[PDB]
RNA sequence: GGGUCUGUUUACCAGGUCAGGUCCGAAAGGAAGCAGCCAAGGCAGGUCC
């Protein structure tokens, strides 16, 4: 489970825009995504450092269910 | 090494277009710009000077 299937599933359209800057890398392996791509993912979306930090919290916890749900 | 072809590779670090999203503007309209793709560079192989 990643952020591909994240995303296949107002509020949800900003978090579209966060993924839809990410390269094929960052939505397959987001555990890789740390300060510098945070920042690119940011300014690419118009969107800021903490609002990607919220999005991949949201992801977090739900690729937490796929095994445990 | 240079021309060229083929495969492959490359988040941001001043290429093109820039989906989506964003910024400025009362509006008319402006501007920046991620991923993609393309270009380009890297690594090889063919071929040629």
């Amino acid at each position: 489970f990643d952020l591909n299937d994240f995303l296949e599933q107002k509020v949800l359209v900003r978090m579209e825009a966060i993924i839809n800057s990410m390269t094929m890398k960052e939505r397959a392996k987001p555990e890789i995504i740390k300060g510098s791509r945070k920042r690119r993912i940011a300014a690419g979306s118009g969107m800021q450092v903490q609002d990607v930090n919220r999005l991949l919290k949201q992801f977090d916890d739900m690729q937490r269910m796929m095994k445990k749900m």
